[PDB]
């Protein structure tokens, strides 16, 4: 499927139309300052070319102060095409940087655009890793694009000027046998890149399946250390890493033949301009003298001619980083194509309501007819697997039920809708950010200064202990937020975050690794106090005393809807 | 900190004695047909180098017959030139992929060695990103070192030949000026090579640092999108993002100057053998000839001394990928060295011990008098936080005691001892390979060809309709078995890999999730059925009926042993 066809340049242009999105952008003008750059270079290389050929005559006759303004004018040349040879690498490197800026925020905006990034990484199989593509490899396309933004801007002009100068010296019978020597040099090339793009695409996945087989190591450290589990690991990550080698080497022997088919275009381009003046040794349509004729005619032919294939071979010298591109391009075409499609009082009601699991057919539940109003807050206790879940999954938008209809009355917010999953979530941030986690800004929001609430939550959630530990509210507590704290407290700070975002309906889940008596009711207690109506998930002899209903579903598809009381 | 000093080169070395082992291994048979393939392609460049010289004597008198035998000595010289130039970029690449496989396995015995993937990921903070060392800067360090070692290679050579054709020329004031103008020319480089590698070790941890944050979103896309995450993990992950590129963009304002102090000294390179020779200009101590000694002796000079920068400013082009090179080095020799150091009936027996979180100073249990026999089996049944699980880090071996004496008396394994964690762990992997966990393969161990006893164990745990969904027990289920299993199923299938491998002492921990009369007590009767003797951690009111001890835990250090009945 990446085979570097007629779909790539669509793949390749919807990604260029993003990095430079407009005339007058950060890019544009970027590039601007780069093609009027390696052009004012180009006039300071050949004007240092003269530089040792106008060097003879100063030496040649011993006039120091003659000479001094000469070493001075190479100097100063020097100091400028240094300056000007390495702002061209550089605003290239300032370049890469602000083109990932602009194609990572673009992929971003698609990848937390409603729950895509849900959906690729539970509900895909199609597209593996959207971490190593957003990273990864929008860092690696605009490295190797980059790295081909200082030649891709410059042949544009110095391919003309040579093919003017190669005109003047030779003719009609001139230059097309160098262009014709690019179309069969970059035929030879896209027949080529073929097997480089199908290799370094399944490259990227097993690069990028590796590397989250270190962070099912690194984010689950503490489990697999419980089982002594460095001799698996070992022999589960290296082949995963074998897997990698074993398409890493084969990318070698494919790019082997790559760097054959580029290495034979350049240095039989040093000879095949002097077998384009066959003609006097075939024809000699213009035979006048064997000195004179035949000598400084040729080398004033091959000056010019070899003088176009130095610009000329630079594109095919570059069909390495450009298979590497068009394997990235294939990789991120692959991303933001199934990102573009993927955008397109009663708590809730369910109408004849048919959830099932996504891979299989039968339903979890098979019909429902359900309504929350304020004060109810049902239980959904049940079996080990019936789909518990798989109820409030679709009250939160994550999956859609597969014959049924599905709503909400009440938008989420603060004191509208609030969820709490079933592992419980915790972001990179500060305390004061792992509590209004679905706000991410408070200040803006309330206006008020003192956050006394939530220290006053804190404690009576119970863990005031942490913000000892936490050394505060500050920014960057360096932690992951998972290992460091516990299941125990996992549940008691997303309980603080529920009671800072007290809604209309909690639709809590599993309040478990908690103290059935002593603090799992003591934190229901502060929901009838904040009046939170928590529909809530859970299989334990003490919950039925806050909540109305019952919810029992024991078997493929059940309704045993009992009011207990 | 990484600074380039003659630390950095113990750092290298010790890489590098792994890279190359010792002598006929599979790097270094890899590396002397990489000297032995650019020594002879050196012999092929000179020759075909002499084709277009020789090419005016045969056009010079228009003889086809013998121009016929010119061409096809050229062609063949050509795909000599070829296939010796192609195999010097494929053996590098060759050698870039043996590499990684000798640097990534050895950091994986490094890694996974006893439990150092523990101690890096939670009780290091100096080592960030330990995924990002192994996985992304061996391949950034292998491949930025196997590009500049088909020039590190021959340089050896070259540069010896070309001094030995100097000193033919202008003798003790010629190479001089040029072994001059490299130690200038990289002193002016290891000053500024320094705040590179301090601004690339800083935009490696927050290119690992970024990952990571992805990878905090594919891990947790089903409880982040729960709380409809995606325009607060934005400005996250972006501010995550800014960091990196307010790095990566400081990185080219420092790699400007180093632009500048390469492209300075070859542009410069190309005139400073000419400013050798002012010794006529300046002194005149051989002057003979106007036209005659200065002509043709500078002419013949510079096609010397030039020639001999040619291969010696390839030795500072390659100082942005010595500085890159320098970057990852400091990355994996700071991983390799703090994992090297890190390298160094009656279940157990507790004597007095204090066990505290790592960050605090209080301890979270005070003494500690246990004994742990054949048939006990106690709970350890506590508060939220206070170092419930922290009992049993110290008996896998995870934490030690401040001050205290631990032990087993029961090796780890099968019929030994068996933990499970708080959160369970589930690896990449078969069905198969799920349950056997701790023993990564059971065929050589069990020897009995029908495995049987799991396919009972499964539907004694119950979770049987799991076999038609992952196929049967087939390779590569392409799972994340975090998201697609359930915490109601990831206890029973961590039941089912306890039941496989049936323990003398289970060291069982928060079998929540379950039903608590139902299949709670159920996975708890064949524990007595397989005498098991299960050491458990749970604060529900029916483990009572299979635990002899209760040891509570209501405090900052606290002993309670009750023995209820
Ligand atoms: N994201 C998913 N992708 C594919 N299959 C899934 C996914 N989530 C669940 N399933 C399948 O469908 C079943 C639904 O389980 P569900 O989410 O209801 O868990 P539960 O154990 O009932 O709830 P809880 O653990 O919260 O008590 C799972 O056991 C699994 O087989
Ligand atoms: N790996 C760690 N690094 C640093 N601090 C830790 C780490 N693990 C725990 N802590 C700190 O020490 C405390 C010890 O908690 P512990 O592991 O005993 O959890 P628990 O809630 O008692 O057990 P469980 O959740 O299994 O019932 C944590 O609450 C936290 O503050």
């Amino acid at each position: 499927r990446p085979r570097l066809d007629l779909q790539f340049l669509q793949r390749f242009l919807q990604i260029l139309k993003v990095l430079f999105p407009s005339w007058s952008s950060q890019n544009a003008l970027m590039f601007l300052t780069l093609l009027c750059l390696t052009l004012l270079e180009q006039f300071v290389i050949y004007q240092v070319g003269l530089i040792p050929s106008q060097y003879y005559g100063v030496l040649g006759n011993k006039d120091l102060e003659g000479f001094k303004t000469l070493t001075f004018l190479a100097v100063m040349l020097i100091v400028l095409n240094s300056t000007l040879k390495s702002f061209d690498q550089f605003t290239c490197n300032l370049l890469y940087v602000s083109w990932r800026k602009d194609l990572t925020e673009h992929l971003h905006r698609l990848y937390f655009r409603g729950r895509a990034y849900y959906t690729l990484n539970v509900l895909r199989d199609d597209i593996d890793n959207p971490d190593q593509r957003i990273s990864q490899d929008v860092e690696r396309f605009c490295r190797q694009l980059s790295s081909m933004a200082s030649k891709l801007i410059i042949s544009p002009f110095t391919l003309v000027y040579y093919t003017y100068q190669c005109f003047q010296s030779t003719g009609w019978l001139g230059p097309v046998s160098i262009f014709g020597y690019f179309i069969l040099g970059t035929v030879v090339n896209k027949t080529l890149m073929g097997p480089i793009v199908m290799k370094l695409v399944h490259q990227e996945k097993l690069e990028g399946d590796f590397r989250f087989k270190h962070m099912q190591i690194r984010v689950n450290a503490e489990p697999a250390a419980f089982y002594r589990a460095g001799h698996v690991e070992h022999m589960r990550t290296d082949r995963r890493l074998q897997r990698l080698l074993q398409t890493q080497r084969e990318l070698m022997s494919k790019e082997l033949w790559l760097y054959i088919g580029i290495n034979t275009f350049d240095y039989l381009g040093s000879i095949l301009s002097y077998v384009v003046i066959a003609i006097p040794i075939f024809s000699g349509v213009y035979g006048d003298l064997s000195p004179a004729e035949l000598s400084t005619l040729v080398s004033k032919n091959a000056f010019v001619c070899i003088y176009l294939i130095s610009c000329f071979t630079q594109l095919i010298d570059l069909s390495t980083t450009l298979s590497d591109v068009a394997g990235y391009t294939h990789r991120i075409g692959q991303l933001r194509e199934t990102l573009l499609d993927m955008s397109l009082d009663t708590a809730f009601l369910l109408e004849r309501v048919s959830i099932s699991a996504p891979s299989s057919d039968k339903p979890l539940i098979k019909d429902l007819s359900l309504k929350i109003s304020e004060g109810q807050s049902l239980l959904i206790t049940g079996n080990t697997g019936t789909g518990k879940t798989s109820l409030l999954r679709v009250l939160g938008g994550l999956w859609t039920s597969t014959r049924g209809s599905v709503q909400m009355l009440t938008d989420f917010g603060p004191h509208g809708v609030l969820f709490l999953p079933q592992k419980p979530f915790f972001t990179d941030g500060t305390l004061r950010e792992q509590v209004i986690y679905p706000l991410k800004e408070v200040y803006p929001d309330s206006g008020s200064a003192d956050d006394e609430r939530i220290l006053r939550f804190l404690e009576l959630a119970g863990l005031s202990n942490l913000v000892a530990r936490t050394e505060g509210l500050d920014q960057q507590v360096d932690w992951n937020w998972y290992d460091v704290l516990s299941p125990g407290e996992m549940q008691r700070l997303s309980f603080a975050r529920l009671f800072y975002l007290q809604p209309k309906y909690a639709v809590l889940d599993q309040a478990t690794s908690a103290l059935t008596e002593e603090v799992e009711s003591e934190l229901y207690r502060i929901g009838q106090q904040l009046g939170m109506t928590f529909i809530s998930v859970g299989h334990r002899q003490s919950l039925e005393k806050f909540h109305s209903l019952v919810l029992k579903l024991c078997g493929g598809g059940r309704w045993e809807l009992m009011r207990i009381k």
